[PDB]
């Protein structure tokens, strides 16, 4: 459904390679098109990684959900300065908008980043380029799949110690589509590439 | 007073420059002497940075509180492998210990690290080398002091956007001693070492 509301602007700045915004993105988007959303819409970070098509006075742009705006009511987006300028007059401070969450946004293959400080005792995993909301992230333990816990900062974490070796992870999106990612290394901070996608390229 | 209990062992491993343990230390101590403590002893990260003098079968060693052991009861320490080996037989798995928190531990001057991703809209500060528990961290805002919020991960964070310009931060410890740190820079990731100490060197 389309949400009708308003936008203000802010900036994460140029950022870093560790954690940008409440979603802890590996980078600020190169095009600087990102948005912080209300706490309900952030949904305990379940909205992290998703995209919104936002229409304002000047037209329509796409922004990555990057962050949480605690003071934004539902329907109020805190856009990047760049996204704001593309849609309206910067000095207006606030502009009327309408927006939708993009289904299957065009994107690269799924990637995985292990959190700094992770080990066999405790680890966080971040799922990059899923495109849509992720419902479950599980690590193989023999015949079973052990569920990781969704944090409110864009990672999924181990409830209990895991093995001292290669990791197989299954990620299931909100539409029930799953990818299985084998051979993942306990390599904190590194973005590990895969060949896997939730949906074909168009 | 003195706590009597038990120790097990675990490892943070080699570590990184971003966040080590739940206290998010800038580094695993060079001497690998650290400990994860029970949730009540962790006290919402208030124990972060403090030291324990731990007595076991082989003698006494000092460990830095670096981490939280959710599964530990009060009196149960999860020591680094190195600290464990210093106190007892590694393969025993569990050793009897007694311990106390060190008052005014010998150490360097106070340092401040601004969290990666910080800006004027939102920032986190980490206070390093206070030695004892910190009770308050405030940022100067004219004639007022704005209170930062203690997170459970070793930082203190802004409740609201702050002014621009040089930061002046006041840190007050559990004994009511305050240090004032002027000229601090919005420099995410950098350890900013200051001239201040809560107590003289001995
Ligand atoms: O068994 C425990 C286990 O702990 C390990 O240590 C972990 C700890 O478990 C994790 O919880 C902890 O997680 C923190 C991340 O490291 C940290 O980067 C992340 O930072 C967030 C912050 O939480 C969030 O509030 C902040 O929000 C702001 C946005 O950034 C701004 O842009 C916006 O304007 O305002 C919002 C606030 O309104 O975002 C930052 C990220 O950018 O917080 C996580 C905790 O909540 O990490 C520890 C280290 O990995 C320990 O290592 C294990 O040994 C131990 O077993």
């Amino acid at each position: 459904m389309t949400t009708h509301g308003r936008a203000t602007h802010y900036s994460l700045g140029q950022g870093n390679t560790i954690a940008n915004g409440n979603c802890s993105m590996p980078a600020v988007p190169a095009d600087r098109m990102y948005v912080a959303v209300s706490s309900p819409e952030y949904s305990g970070a379940a909205a992290c990684g998703t995209f919104l098509d936002v229409t304002g006075p000047k037209g329509t742009v796409r922004v990555q959900v990057a962050d949480q705006c605690h003071g934004c009511e539902v329907g109020h987006l805190d856009l990047s300065e760049e996204a704001f300028r593309a849609l309206g007059d910067f000095n207006a401070g606030i502009i009327p908008i309408s927006y939708v969450t993009v289904r299957d946004p065009a994107g690269p293959t799924v990637a995985i980043r292990v959190k700094e400080g992770s080990s066999r005792w405790w680890a966080g995993l971040q799922v990059l380029n899923a495109g849509n909301r992720i419902d479950r992230v599980e690590i193989q333990a023999g015949r079973q799949w052990l569920p990781l816990t969704r944090t409110d900062y864009g990672y999924w974490v181990t409830p209990s110690p895991i093995q001292d070796g290669p990791l197989t992870v299954k990620v299931t999106d909100q539409y029930g589509r799953a990818v299985v990612l084998p051979g993942l290394r306990m390599a904190p901070g590194e973005i590990q590439r895969t060949a896997s996608r939730f949906y074909p390229v168009h």
